[PDB]
């Protein structure tokens, strides 16, 4: 009957775990005594608020396993510390408390009811308004991670239903409904989740960055999946489709892609834990980016919004690094389009702005003409776009380069030791055609390894290898290559 909303018309007695305890809680410790030993006071109910730490698990099923006793007791202390009912001279960071409360319960589903019972116990006959407020914050965190069992659920629902007047109570009840639909979380609450709980705020917005130097605030809940955020981003930006687009975490010297069917807050913690371990207590700053990952079946003009927000600002810095094989004539034609996309009608910035040529011409082709020469040729190419919009210019830029073999690729400047036929330092490109090998001086295609022909690939922190002929690369970017190759290979319908 959790699928039901119950009513009587009036306020019912506040529901406790007293009746539940009689069957599922273990025997309460009643009272050999010595007059020298201290009294050891506060002999209240086991199912009601106690400022005294536990010594045995509350539940029979957790008490029946001696290995679970230590975890149960450590959970209760972190519960006490969190709620401000413990002598805490040592001010523990709230995340160390919340990790200690929920981490092992995600691992051992026996502890899941134990966590619920300990929070509900602490919310029963609690005369402290600070502690009660904090207790509701933990229950709120809990309902977003795992639900109570079949036997516990009716009691937990009635506990919330008889206290509907509590600020976070309607949300706790709604959250139990959601975690039953979408399943439990893999990670304990995140920094963001915990900071919103602490402020008694039940709505979270996370900032997402776009390649066009913009950002949006996206609404996220405990059960939000990485794909759900993309669906929201695609509605926001008005993209026809986000197929081939993914979210990325820019953290440390890494740009790590997020798995679509992973919970957003699970994905955040998993990546940070990976990064934290691969670097040798303070939290790691990060940015969340939405970008195109796989450039398969991209047709400029079909989705103008994706073209002007994503594709242009993604292709632009690659072209400027001079990764493509292009002429002085292509550079003049494209620099006029790049000028129009950025300055629109302001014609004077080409003379005014110093080092502007860096923003308009590939770094390799810069030496072909003098400063005044590029300026003269670019103005003439630009004047041809007076009746175009900034958006038209961005789509024209793309239409002209979209058929290029190196268009929509990820570039890696590795050190190869495999074939002495090729130069020492080489440029690798992963795109729709496969793994492309390019000469850095003359941008000629050395070889193309299609996906159908690749057998295996491995990467460490110091390298990347491939097999068919065997390719050896010395790079720190191995993780991104490994990931992009696996992702491209995995595209099968």
């Amino acid at each position: 009957h959790h699928h039901h909303h119950h009513s009587s018309g009036h306020k019912e007695k506040l529901h406790t775990l007293e009746e539940f305890s009689y069957e599922f809680f273990r025997a309460p410790e009643k009272d050999v005594s010595m007059a020298v030993l201290p009294l050891a006071r506060a002999r209240g109910h086991l199912w009601a608020y106690s400022c005294e730490p536990l010594r045995q698990p509350l539940l029979k099923r957790v008490h029946a396993n001696v290995d679970l006793w230590d975890i149960a007791c450590q959970i209760f202390v972190a519960i006490l510390r969190y709620m401000g009912d413990y002598p805490s001279r040592q001010a523990w960071p709230t995340l160390e408390l919340t990790d200690q409360i929920f981490t092992l319960a995600l691992q051992h589903p026996a502890l899941q009811d134990e966590v619920y019972c300990q929070i509900l116990k602490q919310l029963t006959h609690n005369s402290n308004r600070h502690s009660e407020e904090r207790g509701w914050q933990l229950l709120w965190l809990c309902t977003g991670l795992f639900p109570p069992s079949k036997g516990l659920l009716p009691h937990a629902q009635k506990f919330i239903d008889t206290r509907r007047g509590k600020l976070l109570a309607p949300d706790c009840s709604r959250r139990i409904q959601k975690v039953l639909r979408t399943g439990p979380r893999k990670q304990p609450p995140h920094q963001v989740e915990v900071e919103a709980a602490e402020q008694n705020v039940s709505r979270i917005c996370h900032k997402i960055y776009f390649p066009n130097d913009t950002s949006e605030m996206l609404e996220v809940v405990a059960n939000t999946r990485v794909r759900d955020v993309c669906d929201s981003i695609a509605t926001r930006l008005q993209l026809a489709s986000w197929e081939g687009c993914s979210l990325f975490i820019k953290i440390s010297d890494k740009v790590i892609s997020q798995k679509e069917g992973d919970f957003f807050f699970d994905s955040l913690r998993e990546v940070s834990d990976w990064v934290k371990k691969n670097k040798p207590p303070v939290t790691l700053p990060y940015q969340v980016y939405f970008m195109r990952k796989l450039w398969l079946n991209i047709s400029p003009g079909k989705d103008v919004n994706a073209d002007t927000i994503l594709h242009y600002h993604q292709e632009l810095p690659k072209y400027l690094r001079g990764f493509h094989k292009c002429s002085r004539e292509d550079a003049i034609h494209l620099a006029g389009l790049i000028y129009k996309a950025q300055f629109n009608n302001d014609r004077s910035q080409l003379a005014s702005v110093p080092k502007i040529l860096r923003e308009l011409v590939p770094e390799n082709l810069t030496r072909l003409m003098s400063s005044e020469e590029w300026k003269k040729s670019i103005l003439l190419a630009y004047d041809k776009h007076k009746d175009k919009t900034v958006e038209e210019a961005k789509v024209a830029f793309l239409k002209w380069i979209c058929r290029w073999p190196t268009f929509g690729s990820a570039f890696f400047e590795v050190k190869q030791t495999s074939e002495p036929s090729y130069p020492d330092v080489i440029l690798i490109a992963i795109n729709r055609h496969g793994v492309l090998l390019i000469h850095p001086k003359t941008k000629d295609l050395l070889t193309t390894y299609p996906f159908t022909k690749i057998s295996s690939w491995s990467s460490g922190s110091t390298y990347f290898h491939m097999a068919l002929s065997r390719l050896l690369c010395e790079t720190s970017l191995g993780y991104k290559m490994d990931d992009l190759l696996t992702s491209y290979v995995q595209q099968l319908l």
